[PDB]
């Protein structure tokens, strides 16, 4: 459960939050296969509440009303397609997997889903699953509101409603049966693992049991044996009971104190400064590499109000997004996941933006296509930050530079630091108010080598600025504090 199953060499994977699975079907072949991307998280695939109040939120994706794969990105049909054509590419596909409760306890019962299927959450029935009010926790919650009050209360966080949706019965076979014939649908028609949404408020053991009925990976793509690849979203940034290390039995687990401490850092909140990040990995708190799935933001995070609040990086704040993804790609603490976003009318009234519920770009409730522009970005209010010359040359940049050691650190004791990997790839970093014009000693073969920052190798040249190499493996480089993207990445890749 803790390796990805991508191909060899190929590094990360993409969030295509909330993207059509014709649109990623299409990403697969024309782009993430020839730029190296591993594979691709997809929005849940399962039927969900349709939400009018708000209008269309992305979260009621989030609130399951059955298993049929049936949803604003598509049908059954589409969905299969998508998986067959990106493994053909050998790009991956990994499903949000919403299996610790349904909707809201509160939602209006009817045909409000995405596929039109009828669910009574007041009566707790949903009989396209088919759930009744006995596969749920209504009776094994202690609390007075049947919702989770206090998160220094271990049981109540497992047993109890988050904020009011109804919380499933995962000790009972047949629930976990119920999930695994989902999950085991989507093993089946190829996909190569999982995110557990909300697994903080699963227990450790219900997760296992249910992950002990999947089956393995489908034999005409994966060798035989291959087990899919879990990554747990457990939110937890300490000062609670409940420890991410409980889940370590069971797959991976998102680190969110990665992206809330690079966020503190790069803005040098509380006297922070990158000069620190010369032992960046277990020695700042954070769960072991092997079990680590890291990211700067994430779908939820990137609203604001998320795990790690107003520090976390988004592609709002692109010039220091694009340094802390651009070091998070070149460290090798944890397996990547970049973010992929849309925009939406962000309005900020006291600290808080009234505007974080908007769902995907829409015309009248239908999802709008991913539109290629000539210069290779998105139109249609498509962010695809995957597709920013900076991002998707550091996804390259940790594909190339895998399994070579972190070594060559350098800093100036404030913002100005520097680390190469091994022999095959090294990168400098300018977050001080001046410049950062030195030689250092990069560990690279001699040569003539393109930033991949502000340029590519392109026709047997750079395009932008060129780094050389001496025979000492010492190399001179000037960046300005009021350069465009105030970092430089190099790589044997990269070398002319
Ligand atoms: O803001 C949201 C949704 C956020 C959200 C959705 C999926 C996630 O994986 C996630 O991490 C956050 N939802 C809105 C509106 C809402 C939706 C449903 C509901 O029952 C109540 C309200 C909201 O304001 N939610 C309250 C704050 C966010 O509280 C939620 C968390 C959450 C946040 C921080 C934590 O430390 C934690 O343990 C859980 O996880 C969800 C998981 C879900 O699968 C579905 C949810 O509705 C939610 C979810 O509401
Ligand atoms: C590189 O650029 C130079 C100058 O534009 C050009 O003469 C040369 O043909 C290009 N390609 C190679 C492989 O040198
Ligand atoms: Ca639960
Ligand atoms: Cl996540």
């Amino acid at each position: 459960q803790y390796s990805p199953n991508t191909q060899q060499g190929r590094t990360s994977i993409v969030h295509l939050f909330e993207w059509r699975w014709v649109d990623i079907a299409l990403e697969c072949e024309r782009y993430l296969a020839p730029k190296g991307f591993g594979g691709v998280q997809v929005s849940p695939p399962n039927e969900n509440v349709a939400i009018y109040n708000p209008f269309r939120p992305w979260w009621e994706r989030y609130q399951p009303v059955s298993y049929k794969l049936c949803t604003r990105s598509g049908n059954e049909d589409e969905f299969r397609n998508m998986v067959t054509r990106c493994n053909n590419v050998g790009v991956r596909i990994y499903v949000d997997a919403v299996i610790n409760h349904m909707c809201g306890n509160a939602v209006s019962a009817g045909t409000s889903s995405t596929c039109g299927s009828y669910f009574n959450p007041g009566s707790r029935d949903f009989p396209a699953v088919p759930y009744s009010g006995w596969d749920f926790n209504d009776g094994k919650c202690k609390t007075g509101s049947g919702d989770i009050e206090n998160y220094n209360d271990a049981t109540q966080v497992r047993d109890c409603r988050l904020t009011g949706l109804l919380d499933l019965a995962l000790e009972k076979d047949y629930v976990r049966s119920k999930i695994a014939e989902y999950m085991n649908h989507l093993i089946d028609i190829g996909v190569a693992g999982f995110r557990l949404d909300a697994s903080k408020h699963m227990w450790p053991g219900d997760i296992k049991a249910i992950l002990d009925k999947l089956h393995n990976l489908n034999s005409n793509w994966f060798p035989a044996g291959s087990k899919p690849f879990i990554y747990q979203e457990v939110i937890d940034l300490g000062g609670e009971p409940i420890k991410s290390s409980d889940y370590f039995g069971n797959g991976r687990v998102t680190e969110f104190k990665y992206g809330a401490k690079l966020g503190t850092v790069i803005r040098k909140w509380n006297g922070e400064k990158m000069s620190y990040l010369k032992n960046w990995g277990e020695g700042w708190g954070f769960v072991p590499s092997d079990r680590a799935l890291v990211f700067v933001d994430n779908h939820d995070n990137q609203r604001g109000h998320g795990a790690g609040g107003a520090s976390i990086l988004t592609f709002w704040d692109a010039r220091l997004y694009k340094m802390a993804v651009g070091f998070m790609l070149a460290h090798p603490y944890g397996f990547t996941r970049v973010m992929s976003s849309y925009r939406w009318p962000r309005q900020f009234q006291n600290g808080n933006d009234v505007n974080d519920w908007v769902g995907p770009p829409n015309n009248n409730g239908v999802i709008k296509e991913v539109t290629i522009n000539p210069d290779t970005t998105c139109g249609n209010d498509w962010v695809c930050e995957h597709r920013w010359r900076q991002i998707r040359n550091m996804v390259i940049f940790r594909n190339v530079v895998d399994g070579q050691p972190f070594t060559n650190w350098y800093d100036n004791g404030s913002n100005q630091v520097a680390f190469g990997r091994g022999n095959r790839g090294f990168i400098v970093f300018n977050n001080d108010d001046w410049s950062f014009s030195l030689t250092l000693q990069t560990g690279l073969p001699a040569g003539t080598y393109c930033d991949v920052i502000s340029g590519d190798k392109i026709n047997g040249n750079c395009t932008g600025i060129k780094i050389y190499v001496s025979d000492d493996g010492k190399a001179h480089f000037s960046i300005s504090n009021s350069a465009e993207d105030p970092f430089i990445a190099i790589h044997a890749e990269s070398k002319l």
